[PDB]
């Protein structure tokens, strides 16, 4: 089939169990199952993260940084306004508070 579908979707990689403030936590939105398709993806925690999403072979990567410990929710929505497979993902965060 051409169309992508957000149950085929699936995200893997250490950005979705998470890593220490300041540092860079990366894991990637994979498509390889579904095919193609439009993608949209938002962070929510303790506090905002700053994000560099990008598209690859691999389908689109996310490597982002948390300023703040706790727990962030990787909320990742592919052909639609729906949850992929397995999201929202519980990313879990320690170190210093900068905020």
């Amino acid at each position: 089939g051409a169309m992508g579908d957000p149950g085929l979707v699936s995200a893997y990689g250490a950005g979705l169990e998470g890593g220490v403030t300041g540092n860079p936590a990366e894991f990637v939105v994979n498509t390889s199952n579904a095919g193609a398709g439009a993608l949209s993806v938002t962070i929510d925690g303790p506090s905002k993260v700053k994000m560099d999403c990008q598209e690859c072979p691999e389908g689109y990567r996310v490597t982002y940084t948390p300023m703040a410990p706790g727990s962030y929710l990787i909320s990742i929505k592919y052909g639609g306004p729906y949850h992929i497979g397995g999201s929202p993902f519980k990313a879990k965060v320690t170190g210093p508070r900068l905020v």
